[PDB]
C-alpha cells in the first residue's frame, strides 16, 4: 500500500490564495493513469477530478486546480499502488481571503 505521506496543501491548512495545484506524495509508487484526486467544495460538489505524474517520481501525483473561491475544500484521493493495492483517503483545507471580497 502506498499511503499518503505528504500533501500540499495538507490537512487543516489555511492558504492565503487559491492553490495552483494539489501535490500528493505517497510511501510507495502509484500508477497515475489509474489514480484519482478530486476537490470537493464545502457543499460536497465536485470542483475538479484528475491526476498526473512523472515517470521518474513514481511516488507523487499532482492535480491542477481551477481558481478556488474563498472557503473550505476537501481533497479526496483513490490511488492504485504499484504493489497492486488500492488506497483511499481525504483531507480538508481552507482558502482564506487575502483582500476584501465583493
Ligand atoms: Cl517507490
Ligand atoms: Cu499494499
Amino acid at each position: 500500500h502506498s499511503f499518503l505521506v505528504d500533501a500540499s496543501p495538507s490537512a487543516k491548512d489555511h492558504v492565503a490564495a487559491s492553490p495552483k495545484l494539489v501535490k500528493l506524495r505517497f510511501g510507495g509508487g502509484v500508477e497515475p493513469a489509474y489514480s484519482s484526486i478530486s476537490i470537493l467544495d464545502s457543499t460536497g460538489k465536485l470542483v475538479v477530478e484528475g491526476a498526473k505524474g512523472q515517470a521518474d517520481k513514481p511516488r507523487e501525483l499532482t492535480l491542477d486546480a481551477p481558481e478556488l473561491a474563498v472557503g473550505s475544500y476537501v481533497v479526496k484521493f483513490r490511488v492504485l499502488s504499484s504493489d497492486g493495492h488500492i488506497v483511499e483517503g481525504k483531507y480538508e483545507f481552507t482558502v482564506d481571503p487575502h483582500e476584501n471580497l465583493y
